């Protein structure tokens, strides 16, 4: 009955509000410095949120207009940092608040990530998520000496078998108690539990055995993001947190039954799968406080960083575009119009009080079944500590959201306590024993 809470970031300086670094009171000129990361952690941890959402991209937005100068210029994703690096710092400072990272499997070994993983599950003590992606924006490929680009579908194919080998090297390679520290016998720990995985496919051979001992959760939470068909395909098959895009009852209702049904395919049991919606937030003690704020970064809203985001993502690069134009269905004026506007993105945006905040969240969830919300970011840390000290309040007088962490690994925190590892309906599973 409680709503699940987590805090969207990204190691860089624009990630979605882009042009507010202007922002007078706004920092993201400072995800250089350590301890912004580790304040943040702090604070997110007082809120309560579940956990520190670290999205990520390894190519640069160079759509719009040609080049990515705009993306230079507007700071929009570049310069990016490396999200993993900042894990270990966060994780020191709290002792609930949990951490998702993002990263791609389209261009970096499984073996290498394997043991990453493995090692931020051990020094977090089981407070570690990995947002699976397939990554899209063409410099990453190239850089990366990507020989054959492989096509939207055949990546998730690829990612597929990427998970597959994770599965085995985490699940599988080294048996519950291997690890057994006998002094007596000078064994620490028993060769015998300690196998190769010999996983043989289509896109890797590997042998294994695992580098790392079992950690708490073995394997990191799953998050998944993928809005395509293929995308909600895969998240069906492996995510345990899916990200839903739609800002609307109905959409988002669309999309939680639709993985749900995908789901049957793979006799996963709908339950262990968690939905959020995103939401950008804007509180006020009183009604014009917040609107105070939505002007506040309105006159920061840069369209040209925008057009540089949207080029990137959907691969349209509006300038060779006449406003008279047609993409999707809607014409390249209204699509860059709708871009200006600081409620335009997919997904929602509550301006207001504490309550009307609170009331629509717990409309989306009463009405659309989303079990919890990634809380998107316009200004930092305003979004996050205004969100923080008003909202959650109110969310907690509603016995909405959580007064206090629940004890465990971050699994446990979601799907209760002695769940540290993922439930035998779950693929992951068949690679055991």
């Amino acid at each position: 009955k409680k709503i699940h809470i987590n805090a969207f970031e990204m190691n860089c300086v624009g990630h979605i509000a882009h042009g507010l670094w202007r922002h007078p009171e706004n920092q993201r000129h400072r995800y250089t410095d350590l301890n912004y990361w580790t304040e943040l952690a702090q604070l997110l941890e007082k809120g309560k949120f579940d956990a520190l959402f670290l999205a990520d991209v390894v190519g640069i937005y160079d759509v719009y207009r040609q080049s990515r100068d705009t993306a230079v210029r507007e700071a929009v994703q570049i310069p990016v940092n490396d999200p993993l690096m900042l894990i270990s710092a966060m994780a020191y400072v709290t002792k609930h608040l949990a951490f998702a990272v993002t990263f791609s499997t389209t261009y970096e070994h499984p073996y290498g990530h394997a043991r990453r993983m493995s090692t931020l599950d051990h020094l977090t003590k089981g407070r570690i998520a990995w947002n699976v992606v397939t990554s899209h924006l063409p410099s990453a490929d190239k850089n990366f000496g990507i020989k054959k680009i492989l096509e939207h579908d055949e990546r998730y194919d690829l990612a597929d078998e990427y998970l597959e080998v994770c599965y085995k090297l985490w699940e599988g390679s080294w048996e519950d108690n291997a690890v057994i520290r006998d002094i007596e016998n000078n064994i620490y720990t028993d060769p015998s539990k300690v196998h190769e995985i010999n996983h043989s496919g289509k896109y890797f051979e590997v042998p294994g055995p695992h580098l790392c001992e079992p950690s708490p959760q073995r394997t990191p939470v799953i998050y998944q993001a993928g809005m395509s068909e293929r995308g909600r395909e895969f998240a069906a098959k492996h995510a345990e947190c899916v990200f839903l895009g739609g800002k609307d009852v109905e959409t988002l209702k669309f999309f939680v039954d639709d993985i749900r049904k995908r789901a049957k395919k793979y006799g996963r049991n709908p339950d262990h799968i968690k939905m959020f919606a995103g939401i950008c937030v804007i509180v006020g003690k009183t009604h014009d406080e917040a609107m105070e704020k939505l002007n506040s970064f309105q006159k920061y809203w840069s369209l040209e960083g925008h057009l540089a985001h949207y080029g990137g993502g959907t691969g349209y690069d509006l300038s060779k575009y006449s406003s008279n134009d047609y993409i999707g269905s809607i014409s390249v004026g209204e699509i860059i119009n709708n871009m200006s506007k600081l409620d335009g993105k997919w997904f929602k945006l509550s301006v207001g009080t504490p309550k009307k905040v609170a009331d629509e969240m717990q409309y989306l969830v009463e009405e659309a079944g989303i079990d919890g919300f990634n809380l998107v970011q316009y200004v930092s840390p305003g979004t996050f500590v205004d969100f923080i000290e008003l909202v959650v309040p109110e969310l907690q007088k509603r016995g909405l959201y959580r007064v206090d962490y629940e004890e465990g690994t971050y699994r446990e925190k979601l799907f209760g306590k002695g769940n540290y590892r993922l439930p035998d309906d779950h693929i992951a599973a068949r690679y055991r024993n």
